[PDB]
């Protein structure tokens, strides 16, 4: 095995003590919590012969220092990596309730507390030993990237380094300053994902929603459709055979269907927050379904800056999506407000441990005082649950109900067809919701293909295998960089630009600093255009 790279960083017995040694004898300090960790442990005082068959691998302060003063660690992180197996190896052996597992986990603040900040004056990250969540006994770790120039080794997700934005390789910051040098610009950002009418109204409403607030720490929202694509929903077998071989509804139902996502700028980075998938269906839809839209799934990440505006945001997006299309011509809108089974998380793939799922009442609560907001805003002009709407207009076929694709009522029908049928309506009237908007529809935006997210399932099985959890904001934000990576790298849409005062096709083009999607042909504008 060869091995190479010159202009290393080397630390030398001394120096590394004299940087790591005082984090050790803040452990030391720590009484009586230290005491069960300045020996190794011997099972023939405690009276655990099992010890040894599970902790396989002891540490313990003393064994630390003495590796310390002799020089054994040529690396800071041989020393971080050797305390935490003493932690680890504590909380592992010991009962969540013990007494030394409670003295661990202080122990363990008081390093976290200190053991940062030394090993990056040192120059690295955290000082921090990262795994992932579990999977469907043993945990997959953190991965680390070596500055090309130090060597010195640095978690990937702390430093938020990606190849394929920066092919070069990885090189420290203060190498990089060192070089006279920044670092590139990460043109794979939120803000440069293409643009839509759609994502656009949302995003122009609630960023000066937020500019009326002006709390100091909200930064930029970004607003994108990620994706847009028309499906159709079959009628499920029973119901077809009764009644479109009748022929009183149709087979298929025609819809289109969005995935948008939204970002905030947060320590300079995008962080996704927020996304939700629509069907909407258009004018040229045969009854039931003409006319209306659905809001499939919604999700949500707390990590939104400051948390008190949160909340009102989420709803700016909801109250703005129906403004939109509204004004396009669609007339009712339709939120089954159904709160997660089973920790399924919706969109993103793993939620902080500690933002907790609503009980449905809480949800429901949730989306009344959205639907409220907008009533009040002149957006929406009314709104009820499904009985007070459904037998308000009369119905008493189940040809006349909205036909969704996923929903609960085409499945509801689908087995009743053996076996009551508006009582099983009746019991759940506050968890579906029908929103009273109110000349073809015809959609601005185009279609954008991304097989990543047509669908929840794609997006979610691709983050488990590629571990972009949400479950932290460090790691949303690496999590949120590399989805943006895959929408910009791996979406199916090919572009061919065309002018715009001549709609010719174009290669060469003078591209506008000033609209956002707008070049001029060289056969010609008002503004400055650069060539593109
Ligand atoms: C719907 C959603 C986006 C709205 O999030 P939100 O605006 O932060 O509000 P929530 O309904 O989560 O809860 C708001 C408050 O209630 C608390 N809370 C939430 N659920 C709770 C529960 N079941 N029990 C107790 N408290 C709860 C939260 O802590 C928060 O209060 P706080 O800041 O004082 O601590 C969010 O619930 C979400 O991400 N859901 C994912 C799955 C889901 O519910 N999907 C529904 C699609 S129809
Ligand atoms: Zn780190
Ligand atoms: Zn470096
Ligand atoms: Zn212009
Ligand atoms: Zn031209």
């Amino acid at each position: 095995m060869g091995s190479s790279q010159p202009r290393k960083k080397i630390f030398k017995p001394e120096e590394l003590r004299q940087a790591l040694m005082p984090t050790l004898e803040a452990l030391y300090r720590q009484d009586p919590e230290s005491l069960p960790f300045r020996q190794p442990v011997d099972p023939q005082l405690l009276g655990i012969p099992d010890y040894f068959d599970i902790v396989k691998n002891p540490m313990d302060l003393s064994t630390i220092k003495r590796k310390l003063d002799t020089g054994q660690y040529q690396e800071p992180w041989q020393y971080v990596d050797d305390v935490w197996l003493m932690f680890n190896n504590a909380w592992l052996y010991n009962r969540k309730t013990s007494r030394v597992y409670k003295f661990c986990s202080k122990l363990a603040e008081v390093f976290e507390q200190e053991i940062d900040p030394v090993m990056q004056s040192l120059g690295y990250c955290c000082g921090r030993k990262y795994e992932f969540s579990p999977q469907t006994d043993t945990l997959d770790p953190e991965p680390f990237v070596d500055c090309k120039e130090c060597g010195r080794k640095m978690h990937q997700i702390c430093v938020l380094h990606y190849d394929i934005i920066w092919p070069s390789g990885f090189v420290c910051d203060n190498c990089l300053k060192k070089t006279g040098r920044p670092r590139k610009e990460n043109k794979f950002s939120a803000k440069r994902l293409q643009t839509t009418r759609l994502g656009n109204h949302l995003e122009d409403r609630v960023n000066k929603f937020l500019r009326r607030q002006n709390h100091p720490e909200a930064g930029e929202v970004f607003v994108r459709v990620v994706a847009s694509s028309d499906k159709t929903v079959e009628v499920k077998p029973g119901m077809k055979s009764r009644f479109v071989d009748s022929g009183e509804m149709s087979e298929s139902f025609p819809y289109r269907t969005k995935a948008l996502f939204a970002f905030e700028e947060i320590d300079g980075v995008d962080v996704c927050f927020f996304g939700m998938h629509v069907q909407e269906y258009g004018s040229d839809c045969p009854p039931p379904n003409t006319r209306r839209v659905y809001i499939s799934y919604l999700d949500s990440i707390h990590f939104f800056r400051p948390r008190c505006l949160c909340t009102a945001v989420y709803h700016e997006i909801l109250i703005g999506y129906l403004e939109y299309v509204k004004k396009l011509g669609y007339v009712t809108g339709h939120i089954w407000a159904c709160p997660p089974s089973e920790g399924d998380d919706y969109i993103f793939h793993c939620h902080p441990p500690d933002q907790k799922i609503p009980k449905p009442k809480r949800l429901q609560e949730w989306f009344k005082k959205m639907l409220d907001k907008a009533f009040a805003e002149r957006i929406i002009n009314d709104y009820k649950d499904i009985f007070k709407q459904a037998n308000e207009d009369r119905l008493t076929s189940a040809k006349e109900l909205p036909y969704f694709e996923g929903d609960f009522w085409p499945n509801v029908l689908e087995e009743s067809i053996k076996e009551k049928l508006y009582a099983t309506m009746e019991k759940h009237k506050e968890v579906f919701f029908v929103i009273h908007l109110h000349p073809p529809i015809v959609d601005p935006d185009p279609l954008l293909s991304c097989d990543l997210m047509d669908g929840r399932d794609a997006f979610l099985t691709l983050a488990r295998d590629k571990h972009w959890e949400f479950s932290s904001l460090r790691r949303s934000k690496w999590s949120t960089l590399c989805m943006l990576v895959e929408l910009h790298t791996q979406g199916q849409d090919r572009f061919v630009y065309t002018c715009n005062e001549c709609k010719h096709h174009v290669e060469t083009r003078w591209h506008c600093t000033v609209c956002e999607d707008y070049d001029l042909c060289i056969n010609c504008h008002t503004h400055k255009m650069v060539k593109w």
